[PDB]
């Protein structure tokens, strides 16, 4: 611990407690004054001061019960996702069966019934069809005691049970009742009137069919038909609707939703029981994809006699499936076909009758809606890249091909147009085919476009993820494996699809020459017997925190959001995956934050030490006044409407008594590891299993190589996290008051680090106008330009000696922060907070690397993207490889993927990827081509260094003229000049002026001055820029440069004429570099905590 309190961290009174006792998982000190109690509920108890502790003992206490009675009842101990429902059914939530291929549902809704009943609770089981009903009852009797009274209803019932159970249902206090969905969509008003608490629905899509089922099934645990049109008419409008806080209902379960959930209908389950009916999207794949240069038939032999059985083959058209199909049949397969005998062969494949199965892009996929066997399908070939196919003519032209054409050419003037109008509108305006083709090919990057017949190829890669997908599911806890074989020639289209596949799944497709045959069939069927075998479970449930929404949104992408739980202030979703269950939530930032209230300004001081005092975060979602003190309304409009990080605390709370794990995913920096540690503290009471994991990428692999990285909170990161928001609080407040006894305004010093930038810019303007040299620029005689001093009137340039040198350029290293907000706002015209907002959006996006770093360290990865890349590009021989640095905490601001910015903005304007604005993908090409350069190979030139005189001046004067052979230019370009000769240059042009030694300062040649002077961090850098400009202090001009205001003037004046000592550039820097040293365990917390502290009290005394 860091030894600080937080407000309402108390596990038991919910009140202030220290850092040191929630991380012992203890109640305050109030609750219990003893150091190490001998356990805390006999202790609270004890000394009467028992409260909301009770709650989780009481939880853990009637779980643990559940789960032993399971464990007697039934074979052995719950699963993972059984476990996970149990710990959600004792807290009476509501939710849907999120969960693979046969995970026992059934036997879940049983045992609930059973132990409910075993309380005196009443449940209900229901059934799609009627024979489910009849197993269900036959499967429950036999285990049920005398005391359970269990009914049933179907079809096939008796002469007198079919009135028994009404009369029963009417009046003799049932326990479980078993019956159809029939029963429930007939017998609407009679359930409707009675009220359960359990509710197990094993197949969701049939009580769907109807939509007096979803206010029935409402009305089954008391919820009146007011709430429900209420909430009907909110989610008419197009917003959340709220539940009254009065409300106790049953508990609703049901299972995944197969069809899509159409209907306004299912909404009313995310506001009565915060849980929605998902459908199951799982992304769980274990595929090998491999490519095959060419369609020969003889391959196809070889393949199909190593793999041998459960192949389904796809054809593009049927045509080309029946010559297959002709040409297999006679080679002596057993193979089978879609278009003729369906249904025969489909099941004559499902027995194993057939060994291969043939079939088309859109009739497998249509015939197989219902079942579709993952068991028995072991290897996928593609006869064929699946494509979608256009013609590229005046005629026959597609809607999106005139648009993406016409928008840049002008014409899309936005009015929507019909195509033919559109056709018949470009009919006139650069209308030729050769014009027109030309357009497309200069245009569309990320296609393929086949000038030579008029075409148009777009890979399309959803098909080809389901069609591969059909060969890899979880079994019996076990993700098989599957291989998906390609058989393409046209490089293009490859291309293509693969770039597309690494965007959307992040899988690779290999080549031929790379795959061992024998090996993957062995893989693959060993995984299938491994699944065959009885399962012993591994499946586990795990909680994955992060900061941002826009994590949690890309994240949702790879790991597949299939229902999402409404938390209080927080939208926890959940995933299923190989390993169990995945629930990821996002808390919108920092939580707590320095109490204004009291000590010296938060941070109290007891024994020689300084504790600091935390305070949840409150936002105002109105105004959007932040503050951290406890009050009803916004402090400034006075509104209600509060956003309280207290309540997204409490979510968490509740949310971590679920989760088997729990894994902290906040960012890799100080602020990240302080986050990190407000939330693993508040948590650590509730829940023992908390760690800590830095993704430096969004994508499944920083996720994968985050989680090879987990480990404990760093209190090192925290100390110093600490330490620098102590020192902006403290000296940002006392300049702040010092300045409003002088300026009237009262928030004015947001730290030290400002006023020193501040004062860089004022004595900057005086150091401007005192550098004005005079100076000539020359227009040599069909030669360059040449920039000289001042008093030259010869008008004749001698040539003195010349010497010629073939060199290797290098390119300049990745970009850093420092680097990619210079250079990046300088080459667009944006300031550097923009810049650092599209870096943001860019790495939470899961697009690039961790935009906040130091190092330009490459790993052989970030090679590895750019050397796929050039392969790509095919100048794959101009790679070089350069890791650019040992010394390294992250990697420099890279690409994830080896996409250019063109295929970017073809994958947007396509649809497959959205949310980027022409800006991203602007910042994304810098980054992109700046990478490159770096992995590229060097530049071999011929430079010549020319010796010339000019007015008695022996000046020299080094230029390249020559690129013997390309490398990074390619990307980064590279500038050449003219030759000069061994003789007499004569002036054209003398341009006399007086150009400054000194320019003034732009938001870029800030960063890079603070960057250079050893001032600020890789996350202020920006902020800092800003903060001088929303105070007013500074102002850009016609060429955008850096210029200080009155207000500036008057206060960096004061500042530096009273208070230099707290100002002064050797200052900041000596703090900053012992702040960094902290932040290594090499200083220490306290005692610089103390030098702070003895410059603040200094400082209240001038
Ligand atoms: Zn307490
Ligand atoms: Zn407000």
């Amino acid at each position: 611990a860091v030894n600080s309190k937080y407000h309402h961290s108390c596990i038991n009174c919910g009140g202030l407690n220290t850092d040191e006792r929630n991380e012992r998982g203890l109640p305050c000190e109030v609750c219990l004054p003893e150091d190490s109690p001998s356990d805390i509920y006999r202790a609270l108890l004890e000394r009467k001061t028992l409260k909301e502790y009770r709650f989780y003992h009481e939880f853990w206490n009637e779980y643990e019960d559940f789960r032993s009675f399971f464990k007697k009842k039934f074979g052995k101990d719950l699963t993972g996702y059984q476990r996970l429902w149990a710990k959600r059914i004792v807290q009476g939530k509501s939710f849907t069966m999120v969960a693979p291929t046969g995970v026992g549902k059934t036997t879940f809704g049983m045992m609930t019934a059973l132990w409910l009943a075993r309380k005196g609770k009443k449940s209900a089981l229901v059934f799609p069809t009627v024979t489910l009903v009849k197993q269900t009852l036959e499967r429950l009797q036999k285990l049920a005691d005398e005391k359970v009274k269990i009914f049933g209803f179907y079809s096939s019932m008796k002469k007198e049970e079919k009135e028994k159970f009404e009369k029963s249902f009417e009046e003799d206090d049932y326990h479980i009742l078993v019956f159809s969905t029939q029963f429930v969509s007939k017998n609407r008003e009679k359930l409707s009137q009675k009220r359960f608490d359990f509710v197990f629905v094993d197949d969701v899509d049939a009580v769907l069919k109807a939509s007096r089922n979803i206010d029935t099934l409402l009305m089954m645990v008391g919820i009146p038909e007011e709430i429900i049109r209420k909430a009907f008419s909110t989610i008419k409008q197009g917003k959340i609707y709220e539940r009254p806080k009065n409300l106790k209902p049953g508990i609703l379960v049901v299972s995944s939703a197969t069809a899509k959930p159409r209907g306004i209908r299912p909404l009313l389950f995310r506001d009565l029981l915060n849980f929605t009916v998902g459908r199951l999207v799982s992304v769980a794949r274990n595929i090998t994809h491999v490519r095959i240069s060419s369609r020969s038939k003889e391959k196809l032999v070889e393949l199909l006699e190593i793999f041998r059985d459960g192949i389904l083959i796809f054809a593009q058209t049927e045509e080309e499936g029946k010559e297959l199909y002709e040409y297999l049949k006679r080679f002596k397969f057993n193979v089978g076909e879609t278009w003729s005998e369906f249904e025969k062969n489909f099941e004559d494949f499902k027995v194993g009758k057939i060994n291969i199965l043939i079939g088309v892009q859109a009739y497998y996929g249509k015939l197989t809606r219902g079942v579709d066997l993952p068991e028995r399908i072991k290897y996928v070939i593609f006869w064929g890249t699946p494509s979608m196919r256009f013609s590229l003519e005046l005629d026959k032209a597609p809607r999106f091909v005139l648009a993406r054409v016409l928008k840049e050419m002008g014409l899309i003037k936005a009015q929507e147009n019909p195509d033919v109008e559109e056709l018949r509108k470009i009919a006139k305006e650069h209308l030729t085919q050769k014009e027109f083709v030309e357009k497309v090919k200069e245009m569309f990057r990320g296609v393929v476009v086949k000038d030579e017949d008029l075409e148009l190829i777009i890979p399309d890669v959803y098909t080809y993820i389901q069609a591969s997908g059909r060969s890899s599911r979880i079994l019996n806890g076990v993700l098989v494996k599957g291989v998906s074989v390609i058989f393409e020639e046209d490089e293009e289209i490859f291309e293509s699809l693969k770039t597309r596949l690494l965007l959307i799944a992040e899988e690779e497709i290999i080549e031929e020459a790379e795959a061992n045959w024998k090996e993957l069939v062995h893989e693959v069927e060993e995984s299938r017997r491994r699944s065959e075998r009885e399962l012993t479970d591994t499946s586990r449930s795990l909680l994955i925190i992060v900061e941002s929404p826009t994590k949690a949104e890309t994240l949702s992408r790879f790991l597949g959001r299939a229902s999402s739980r409404k938390e209080r202030n927080i939208i926890v979703h959940e995933a299923v995956t190989g390993e169990g269950v995945i629930l990821f939530t996002a808390t919108r930032g920092h939580v707590y934050d320095l109490v204004t209230k009291g000590g010296i300004h938060g941070v109290e001081e007891e024994n020689g030490k300084f504790v600091p005092v935390y305070n949840s975060l409150k936002r105002c979602r109105d105004c959007g006044y932040q503050f951290t003190e406890d009050r009803d309304e916004c402090p400034v409009c006075s509104s209600k409407n509060i956003d309280d990080k207290t309540e997204t605390l409490r979510a968490l709370r509740e949310i971590s008594l679920e989760a088997d794990e729990i894994l902290v995913a906040t960012d890799p920096d100080v602020e990240g590891e302080k986050i990190s540690w407000d939330v693993t503290q508040y948590l650590l009471p509730s829940t023992r299993s908390l760690r800590r994991i830095e993704m430096h990428e969004i994508t499944r692999y920083g996720f994968k190589k985050a989680r090879e990285s987990v480990r404990f909170v760093d209190f090192n990161l925290v100390k110093a996290q600490i330490v620098r928001r102590v020192q902006d609080r403290w000296i940002g407040f006392e300049l702040s008051g010092k300045l409003q006894k002088r300026f009237g305004r009262s928030n004015l010093s947001a730290g030290r680090v400002q006023s020193t930038v501040l004062g860089w810019i004022v004595e900057r303007e005086e150091e401007y106008k005192k550098s004005e040299k005079d100076f000539t620029l020359l227009v040599l005689e069909n030669g360059v330009n040449l920039e000289v001093e001042g008093k030259i009137a010869d008008d004749v340039v001698t040539v003195v000696e010349l010497q010629e040198a073939e060199e290797e350029k290098n390119p300049l290293p990745p970009y850093t922060t420092s680097s990619a907000l210079s250079e990046i706002s300088q080459k667009l015209r944006l300031g550097v907070q923009e810049v650092m907002d599209i870096l943001q959006d860019l790495f939470e996006k899961g697009f690039i690397t961790y935009h906040r770093t130091d190092s330009t360290r490459i790993s052989l990865e970030g090679q590895n993207v750019a050397r796929t890349y050039l392969r790509k590009i095919g100048k794959e021989d101009i790679f070089m490889g350069r890791s650019w640095s040992t010394e390294g905490a992250h990697e420099a601001i890279r690409p994830v993927k080896p996409i250019d910015a063109r295929e970017l903005e073809e994958m947007i304007e396509e649809g497959l990827i959205a949310d980027l604005t022409k800006k991203h993908l602007r910042v994304y090409e810098l980054i992109f081509n700046r990478f490159l350069a770096s992995q590229s190979a060097a530049v071999k030139v011929k430079k010549q260094i020319v010796t010339v005189d000019v007015d008695g001046k022996r000046m020299g004067i080094e230029q390249i003229v020559e690129i013997l052979r390309d490398g990074w230019n390619l990307f980064v370009p590279l500038t050449v000049s003219p030759r000069f000769e061994h003789r007499t240059y004569k002036i054209k042009e003398k341009k006399f002026y007086k150009k400054h030694t000194v320019p003034l300062f732009t938001q870029a040649s800030i960063v890079e001055e603070m960057k250079k002077r050893g001032i600020g961090r890789p996350s202020t850098y920006a902020k800092i820029v800003e903060v001088l400009f929303r105070r007013g202090y500074v102002y850009e001009d016609k060429y955008k440069r850096v210029r200080p205001t009155r207000f500036g003037v008057m206060v960096y004046s004061y500042l530096k004429e009273r208070y230099e000592k707290y100002v002064t550039e050797e200052t900041t820097r000596r703090l900053e570099e012992i702040m960094d040293k902290v932040e290594r365990g090499e200083e220490d917390y306290q005692a610089t905590l103390r030098l702070l502290y003895e410059e603040i009290k200094s400082l209240m005394e001038e």
